[PDB]
């Protein structure tokens, strides 16, 4: 697995992403990463933000579906073509898949303007998959097709550029320390999780673990932010604003209407406290946490023209659609997406930002009763 370290590219904020090619002979994309969503999409028409798209009329592989897919989202979407061809990933298995590609051919603030990347890998399960579930994943289509063991791990660093590796197929021994703990995919549609604890500095919310999972709990590669339910995101802001009433700060930063600002190297993390989220474990009654820092949800603001400071946003953020563990989480770990299993393993990444003083952690096992009445129905 040494031919896939480091294999994963970006720049803050913008998302992680790993080459590709598509069709023959092989057109270069850089892809991104996405564990919340399930289509293969690549961009194949000439839009001015794009390096690179997906010619089709180059490839000799190439078959067209005669059928469209049309993906809205909040302000925004993409659309296109669906068809199929062959699929390989450079610094990946020594493989080539038919695969589903839907080729985009209409978008708005879909792509991003200085972004390096042009298309979207949705790692995720069929469920989700637009038109319908009838349409494969490509990781589906990968381990039918081969003999890729059904599982994918993750270490995204982000050191600006980011880097990381997407290990597919295995575990890379090198990538993390201490052990591995797993929590059960609740269902094969989002990588669902159910949280069922949640500890600010130590000291829990004490709300019904029900909330903490409504409707969903997730992880997800493609989103930056720590998301939490209302009225999860209510209580642990409400908590970690009195573990830092030490400094002020204004309403709209905690709500990320507004950015803060200290001095270069002026910002000692303490004043902030760790986040623990503990996990359902693989058997009843067994729990474990994983522990981060707030230099993972004070996430610098790469470059802001205005200024010249230290000036981090604030990566926690309500939601509608639930928890959404995003890389203020996954930077702090090594995550194994064991779909064979049905579970996702946390252990500590051999390349999160520690310090001095504080780590990130995985820890169990802890007693936790009723971790079933956690989930939503
Ligand atoms: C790069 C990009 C552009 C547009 C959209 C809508 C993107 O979303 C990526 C998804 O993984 C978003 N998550 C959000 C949480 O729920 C699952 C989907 C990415």
């Amino acid at each position: 697995f040494v031919e896939m370290v480091d294999n994963l590219r970006g720049k803050s904020g913008q998302g992680y992403y790993v080459e590709m090619t598509v069709g023959s002979p092989p057109q270069t994309l850089n892809i991104l990463v996405d564990t919340g969503s399930s289509n293969f999409a690549v961009g194949a028409a000439p839009h001015p933000f794009l390096h690179r798209y997906y010619q089709r009329q180059l490839s000799s592989t190439y078959r067209d579906l005669r059928k469209g897919v049309y993906v809205p989202y909040t302000q925004g979407k993409w659309e296109g073509e669906l068809g199929t061809d062959l699929v390989s990933i450079p610094h990946g298995p020594n493989v080539t898949v038919r695969a589903n590609i839907a080729a985009i051919t209409e978008s708005d603030k879909f792509f991003i303007n200085g972004s390096n990347w042009e298309g979207i890998l949705g790692l995720a399960y069929a469920e989700i998959a637009r038109p319908d579930d009838s349409l494969e994943p490509f990781f589906d289509s990968l381990v039918k097709q081969t003999h890729v063991p059904n599982l994918f791990s993750l270490q995204l660093c982000g050191a600006a550029s980011v880097g990381g590796s997407m290990i597919i197929g295995g575990i890379d021994h090198s990538l993390y320390t201490g052990s591995l703990w797993y929590t059960p995919i609740r269902r094969e549609w989002y990588y669902e999780v159910i949280i069922v604890r949640v500890e600010i500095n130590g000291q829990d919310l004490k709300m019904d673990c029900k909330e903490y999972n409504y409707d969903k709990s997730i992880v997800d590669s493609g989103t930056t932010n720590l998301r939490l339910p209302k009225k999860v995101f209510e209580a642990a802001v409400k908590s970690i604003k009195a573990a830092s009433s030490t400094e002020k700060f204004p309403d709209g930063f905690w709500l990320g209407e507004q950015l803060v600002c200290w001095q270069a190297g002026t910002t000692p993390w303490n004043i902030f406290p760790v986040i623990s989220l503990y996990l359902m474990g693989e058997v009843t009654n067994q729990s474990f946490r994983i522990t981060i820092l707030p230099q993972q949800y004070l996430r610098p603001v790469e470059d802001v023209a205005t200024s010249q400071d230290d000036c981090y946003k604030f990566a926690i953020s309500q939601s509608s659609t639930g928890t959404v563990m995003g890389a203020v989480i996954m930077e702090g770990f090594y995550v194994v997406f064991d779909r064979a299993r049905k579970r996702i393993g946390f252990a500590v990444s051999a390349c999160h930002v520690h310090d001095e003083f504080r780590t990130a952690a995985v820890e169990g096992p802890f007693v936790t009763l009723d971790m079933e009445d956690c989930g939503y129905n």
